[PDB]
RNA sequence: UUUAGAAGGAUUGCCGUCAGGAAAUUAGGUGCGCUUAGCAGUGUACCGCCGGAGGCGG
């Protein structure tokens, strides 16, 4: 389908990552719930080696020529210029890897609140904190603030193979 | 197709008593260490929600 490819524009000092977090994400986000039908988010350069990267690269991905340009790109990225340039084509394609959202567990006490009341009351659970953490921690994330509950977390990515369906509002499957 | 082919070394035991190492000394003059440099995978993983382990919202 359509798309808008979004460079960082390279050796700038401060790392992609962090350009990608504070810049891309709220302003992208904030049209998407803007303009209410979910667009997608692919990023041509996961490479995944002992940790996982996320590239110079990300794509945008919708299914309607005129819905790129109802999103506004070029115009909105208008003050971070010197790190971010926006092509401006949407150039339709059939060659993508999408993501999704995998989830990690809590920390122990927020568990056990809900661990006591809820019932199923009172070291098995601290054993499934360590190894579930462990395992997905590994992986790519975006952090992201909060506009509501105005709290600090971490969304993590990962690859998937199903080419088509219904997405989200962050931009994931 | 090998100087081929073969093989049970084994039982037992009291090393002991005594003793002066000791007197003398000069390690000494010299000395060029010295050019360069960006520390981090995002600096962390937060509130809830279903629900008898596995999931999903912000």
């Amino acid at each position: 389908m359509f798309s808008q490819i979004l460079i960082i524009k390279p050796g700038t000092g401060i790392s992609p990552n962090i350009i990608i977090s504070e810049d891309i994400f709220p302003v992208l986000h904030s049209l998407f719930v803007e303009h209410d039908k979910k667009f997608g988010i692919t990023f041509p350069a996961y490479s995944f080696d002992k940790k996982g990267h996320l590239g110079n690269i990300i794509e945008v991905l919708s299914e309607d020529k005129e819905a790129l340009a109802s999103l506004c790109l070029e115009e909105h990225l208008a003050e971070v210029t010197d790190y971010v340039k926006v092509k401006k084509e949407i150039t339709f394609t059939d060659d993508y890897v999408l993501f999704k959202r995998i989830r990690e567990e809590n920390q122990y006490e927020t568990t056990a609140r809900r661990m006591r009341k809820r019932g199923h009351t009172e070291r098995p659970l601290e054993m499934h904190i360590k190894k579930k953490n462990q395992q997905i921690f590994c992986h790519a994330y975006i952090k992201v603030k909060s506009a509501s509950t105005g709290q600090s977390y971490n969304i993590f990515l990962a690859p998937t193979d199903i080419k088509h369906g219904s997405f989200s509002a962050y931009g994931l499957l």
